[PDB]
DNA sequence: ACGCAGGTCCTGGACGAATT
DNA sequence: TAATTCGTCCAGGACCTGCG
């Protein structure tokens, strides 16, 4: 207010250019934040900091019902629904529920009939990826 | 058998909150 | 107040497991 310099990728609105280039770096990757060990790039210092642990195995978020410990504490959260007998995701087409929203959400695509994965050597058709490639290690050791 | 699908937890983009 | 950093949600995914 007022604002003239826009993004053309997607559209935001800034009032100085100089706030339009440090947002387009979204977009490019460049200037990131960058991780020195594998150099991928990250939207903020703190998502950064996140991935960091995917390179030393630190799992800073502990179960205190079974000891498990979890990368973050949303898993954490998750987890602990197991434990609980807490499943707040319901299909509501077939009514199944699910402690695990990602469960949940799979769940749903098979009431679409869509197999989108189709196996190179004999053709069969898979709603997920995860059976494919667990179908053609048959085909290997066939071979 | 093995296709199928649910269990489980890892990864990071998205976005408002909290901090600087 | 604006910019940066943070916490969290949530979508997507990889590997595991057992059933019909
Ligand atoms: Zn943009
Ligand atoms: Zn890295
Ligand atoms: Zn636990
Ligand atoms: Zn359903
Ligand atoms: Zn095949």
């Amino acid at each position: 207010g007022s604002k003239s310099f826009t993004c053309d990728q997607c559209g935001k609105y800034f009032s100085q250019k100089r706030q339009l280039k440090s947002h387009y770096r979204v977009h490019t990757g460049h200037s990131l934040p960058e991780c020195s060990h594998c150099h991928r790039k990250f939207m903020d210092v703190s998502q950064l900091k996140k991935h960091l642990r995917t390179h030393t195995g630190e799992k800073p978020f502990t179960c205190e019902i079974c000891g498990k410990s979890f990368t973050a504490k949303s898993s954490l959260q998750t987890h602990i629904r197991i434990h609980r007998g807490e499943k707040p995701y319901s299909c509501s087409i077939c009514g199944k529920c699910f402690s695990d929203s990602s469960a949940k959400r799979r769940h749903c695509i098979l009431h679409t009939g869509k197999k989108p994965f189709s196996c190179p050597e004999c053709g069969l058709q898979f709603a997920r990826l995860d059976n494919l490639k667990a179908h053609l290690k048959i085909h290997s050791k066939e071979k």
